[PDB]
DNA sequence: GCCG
DNA sequence: CAGTAC
DNA sequence: CGGCAGTACTG
């Protein structure tokens, strides 16, 4: 867990990643990790090759890094950087939007809030901008999940309702709070976004809507913005997602992440003729779906052993 | 960027 | 659809 | 060479 070339090798992803070069993002992203959870600080350029994860282009800038005490490639970062970070954070904005601002001649919110088009959902991220970048207390993301559950439950006592994300993952401050909602008999679930948004609108604890296909009997998420009651309390990201109970346990494990865990959950599958959604683990194509009624029997039917979501934090 |  | 999001 | 996860809204 000790390492000083993965703080420089950051700065670097975090640039290919506001400018859109997403894989290249990606394979930066996996080194970080393997360089994250190696016991020994990293000694020979032998030493890093020798890793997954790590290949001859990764292990040159390590090699330099240690041989010198920088990595030059730090000292040629575009100067659109830090802006294009700036409008990128924009819930809605992402790299094409935050690049066509930047072409147009915006460097500040201000310049976007006088200046720019926006969407619907950017002009709510850009009004909760700040509130946004903080992580809250686990302690009101468990306020937050029972103010859901409450609302639920008085619709229908035997709705689940468990927050995922990094609040089942066990963290100690959370980003948004995730909400899965099912319910054991099958079916009543059905059609009840209707009835949960309109009792957390009637208590003024929704504020704002980004995600919400209302006009769909089958609409599957809402993504939006909540405030506790009371004085000091700050904008929140909430995510409810409704599902049948037969998908319960891929839901969970979907909505339990971390995002890097289900990517590379998902693509272990797939070298096994299998698929991992968010609604099934199946056989490859028309494949079949396989029953999946614990988190235990996707890690089982995988050929792996369970991992608690503590341990899925990547 | 990484890997098969 | 492209962009953005989970 | 070329995938890199799989899927849900918006306009
Ligand atoms: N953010 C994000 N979440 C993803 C992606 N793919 C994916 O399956 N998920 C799932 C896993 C995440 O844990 C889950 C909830 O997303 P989230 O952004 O609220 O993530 P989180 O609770 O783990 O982290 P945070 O909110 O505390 O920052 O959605 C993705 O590419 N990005
Ligand atoms: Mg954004
Ligand atoms: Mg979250």
């Amino acid at each position: 867990h000790n390492l000083h070339i993965t703080e420089k090798l950051e700065v670097l992803a975090k640039a290919y990643s506001v400018q859109g070069d997403k894989w290249r993002a990606l394979g930066y992203a996996k080194a970080i990790n393997a360089l994250k959870s190696f016991h020994k600080p990293v000694t020979s350029y032998q030493e890093a090759c020798s890793i997954p994860g790590i290949g001859k282009r990764m292990a040159e800038k390590i090699i330099e890094i240690l041989e010198s005490g920088h990595l030059r490639k730090l000292d040629h970062i575009s100067e659109s950087v830090p802006v294009l970070e700036l409008f990128s954070n924009i819930w809605g904005a992402g790299t094409k939007t935050a690049q066509m601002w930047y072409q147009q001649g915006f460097r500040s919110l201000e310049d976007i809030r006088s200046q720019a088009s926006l969407t619907t959902q950017q002009a709510i991220g850009l009004k909760h901008y700040s509130d946004f970048l903080e992580r809250m207390p686990r302690e009101e993301a468990t306020e937050i999940e029972q103010t859901v559950q409450k609302a639920a439950q008085a619709f229908n006592s035997g709705l689940l309702c468990v927050a995922c994300g990094s609040y089942r993952r066990g963290k100690a401050t959370c980003g948004d709070v995730d909400v899965l909602i099912t319910h054991p008999d099958g079916r009543s679930h059905r059609g009840i976004f209707s009835r949960l948004l309109d009792s957390l609108r009637q208590e003024g604890f929704l504020t704002d809507d980004l995600v919400s296909q209302e006009e769909n009997g089958q609409q599957q998420k809402y993504l939006g913005v909540c405030r506790l009651p009371g004085p000091g309390r700050r904008h929140r990201r909430l995510d409810i997602i409704v599902v049948p109970y037969s998908e319960f346990a891929c839901a969970l494990l979907y909505f339990t992440g971390s995002a890097h865990f289900n990517r590379s959950m998902r693509a272990l599958a797939k070298t096994k003729g299998m698929s991992l959604s968010e609604h099934a683990l199946s056989t490859a194509v028309p494949g079949r779906v396989l029953p999946t009624p614990t988190e235990k029997d996707v890690f089982r039917l995988l050929g792996l052993p369970y991992r608690e979501p503590a341990e899925r934090d990547w």
